[PDB]
């Protein structure tokens, strides 16, 4: 299929079946980095993402579009021929839906013994009858993993946003596939990978949860963007708006205490000389620390705080709003935000490829394709006759091609 | 170095320098999957994570511990010998700190032309003088990327939690390194990777931000855990506690409207027959929808809602608290939470390896090592004499070994 040769993944053949964020995100990351990536959509329906007015232009770029009923007679027979040339297949469904419908890993490996198979689901490929076959979205994975309960204010739990768990899960699928791809080069044998969204999110929520699993208490939720345990960490207000900061390190603490008027606290039994973090709940002086930090910050502008925090090696930043991003000199300097052309010739704006590969940078070579745009070009590459693909179209096995 | 042969990454040699979450997380994921992973700590100081009472037992497991002043005379000379046997090196610092201190990518490639180098920083390896060399933590990356402003309640922005951006950045580093590792096998030439935390997070926040970049408005923040745009999506309350749900799909909407008493809305100009999502702000009936959903949900228990939502293929889940995770039958069935022994022989509880590799599952083979635990065993493997390592210890170039 005609495509520029670029990125660390040039000439890798990746195929994905899935809607919305998680599976498509996993597959599309391959295409950001120069892989040949085929997006499978249903025949009668199309990927739900297409309902979004702008995002899909970013989230489906560099992709080739396919419409095949991958479960029916000849539609199934081509999917399996396709799999013989594919290095990596990502599928996102309700549990072992592929296996239930006949496309086992064993069936897939009969067509390609080397194939890497990444299964993405809410609850896993196996488990109990109650959960294994349930549908899931980001929010369901946040709820079930204990991530949701950790987010929000003291009195109001809420999801991390936008759709955080869908990005973690898709990114994990990309990572695990690439690791499995490595193993295939070493041994010539394929792999199957069972990525459960709740299990991904369980991991991402362990920083304090590990306290609960090993004798401790669980942490509370943040109060108004402030770290639940650590003073001087999180959302603060200066004289002229919100900043973030992290009071971390021996020197940072010594010098910051001196500024806010707490010099005399340094060297006491509960704050000995090598102290690199202050726990707000364990420390009787924790609230005092907050009171003085808050009071000292409200006196200074964001610019004055930044200048002094730079002198002390204290990490901080202005809380930026979306309209402030484009003109930020760091963004401009690094071309963090760029433009490209859509398939119909409009100009599209949004993030550049990330991260930056030095020797083999990714690039944007195609806009989002339309439903089944390349279904006819792929089936013909897979050896199917000109008439043969006309017969797939008619029987409703292959679709759109508009 | 003595270690079991397992996982898709068996026999891969990975080295990382970094503290807290982001860099160490990137490097440790390799070890979850059977790579030989060397953790570098400073000589006089030790990784800040060690201050946490339990988490490091999970986040530093399967690792080999090294203490070398990687910038001083002979300490530097060994780091570079080590690099000659290393496949992947992950470093997390303030911008191009390694280059500034003399360890360029060019210097590194003179020792190993194949080496994959992953640079993790807040603001990138290059940019403007104002930002490029600034320190960063999760919160700084959330602030600078527009992610922070998207999280929280209508009136109160707050970070996604716990330390969300540190996990995305580290996971991206793992992914990018594995992709670059692939390219080395294809061409025999190494790679350098520039992972800026704000650029990672910019990507993860694009779902609605793409509206702003292309003519639209930016979305508001959630109100009490409810999707800012889409009715029937997010945090809801049943008669006996919090659930999440996603009203998505043609059938799901038709049948749910019928239940909540909104049957008559189906088929109107603004809700035509194929409607798969309802936008709450664009739709005059959006608030009505919420009012009826809320009212119908408050009548039913979580169990009754789940049973009916299963009948209709509507994704949902109980919002679980941490103490509910261990005994969940899906968790138990999949061994999502497991136990292992620490280096000093205590029993440790926490998440199992994720995801599940079928043919080559990861495993937990070692607890977190102590500071410099393996520094003497690594230097001797790298060819340094028994006396030679005694001279490194004394001059303060190599440390702990306790
Ligand atoms: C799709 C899904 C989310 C549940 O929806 P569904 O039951 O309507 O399934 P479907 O894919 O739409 O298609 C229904 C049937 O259609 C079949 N099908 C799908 N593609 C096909 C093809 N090419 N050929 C033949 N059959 C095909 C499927 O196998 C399936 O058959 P089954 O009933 O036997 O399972 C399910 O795939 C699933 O749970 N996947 C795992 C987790 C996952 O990736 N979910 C998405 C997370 S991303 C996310 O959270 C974003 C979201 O929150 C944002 N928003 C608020 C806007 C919605
Ligand atoms: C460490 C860092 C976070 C800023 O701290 P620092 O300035 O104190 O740097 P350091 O690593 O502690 O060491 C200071 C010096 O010590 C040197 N050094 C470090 N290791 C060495 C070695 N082995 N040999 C010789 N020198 C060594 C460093 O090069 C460095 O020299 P420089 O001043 O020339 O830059 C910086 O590495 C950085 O910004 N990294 C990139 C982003 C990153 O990974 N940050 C962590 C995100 S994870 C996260 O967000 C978790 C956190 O939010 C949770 N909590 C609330 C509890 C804190």
């Amino acid at each position: 299929l005609p495509m520029p040769k670029f990125g660390p993944l040039a000439g890798l053949r990746v195929v994905f079946s899935g809607i919305e964020i998680a599976g498509p995100f996993a597959g599309q990351m391959f295409a950001e980095w120069g892989a040949e990536v085929i997006w499978i959509e249903n025949v009668a329906w199309a990927d739900t993402i297409r309902v979004q007015p702008n995002y899909p232009q970013l989230s489906r770029r560099n992709l080739h579009a396919l419409s095949l009923n991958i479960f029916k007679d000849e539609g199934r027979e081509a999917f399996l021929k396709l799999m013989e040339t594919t290095d990596i297949f990502i599928e996102a469904s309700k549990g072992p839906a592929f296996a239930r419908r006949g496309i086992t890993d064993e069936v897939l490996w009969q067509h390609n013994p080397k194939l890497v198979i990444a299964h993405l689901s809410g609850f896993g490929q196996y488990g109990t009858e109650e959960y294994t076959n349930l549908p899931a979205y980001n929010t369901i994975a946040q709820a079930f993993s204990g991530y949701l309960i950790q987010n929000g204010d003291v009195d109001q739990p809420m999801p991390a946003f936008p759709y955080t768990a869908a990005y973690f899960s898709g990114l994990t699928a990309t990572t695990a596939a690439l690791a499995a791809l490595h193993k295939v080069r070493e041994t010539g044998k394929g792999e199957s990978i069972d990525i459960a969204m709740y299990e991904v999110m369980l991991r991402m929520g362990q920083y304090f949860m590990m306290d609960y699993f090993n004798g401790g208490e669980m942490c509370p939720r943040m109060s108004k963007g402030k770290d639940p345990y650590y003073a001087g960490c999180g959302l603060y207000k200066c004289a002229d708006g919100y900043i973030v900061m992290e009071l971390v390190g021996i020197t940072q603490i010594e010098e910051c205490f001196k500024d806010i008027g707490l010099a005399h606290l340094l060297g006491t039994p509960e704050i000995p000389e090598g102290t690199q973090l202050i726990h707000r709940i364990e420390c009787p002086y924790g609230p005092l620390v907050e009171e003085k930090l808050d009071a000292w910050l409200a006196t200074h502008t964001i610019a004055e705080v930044k200048e002094r925090f730079a002198e002390l090696n204290i990490a901080c930043a202005k809380v930026l709003t979306v309209p402030e991003l484009e003109s930020n000199p760091q963004y401009v300097a690094r071309e963090s935000i760029t433009q490209w052309q859509t398939m119909d010739g409009r100009t599209c704006k949004g993030p550049n490829i990330m991260p930056k590969f030095k020797n083999n940078p990714g690039q944007i070579w195609r806009g989002m394709p339309s439903h089944g745009m390349d279904t006819a070009a792929i089936l013909k590459n897979i050896g199917y006759s000109e008439n043969d693909i006309q017969e797939l179209v008619s029987k409703g096995l292959a679709k759109v091609e508009d």
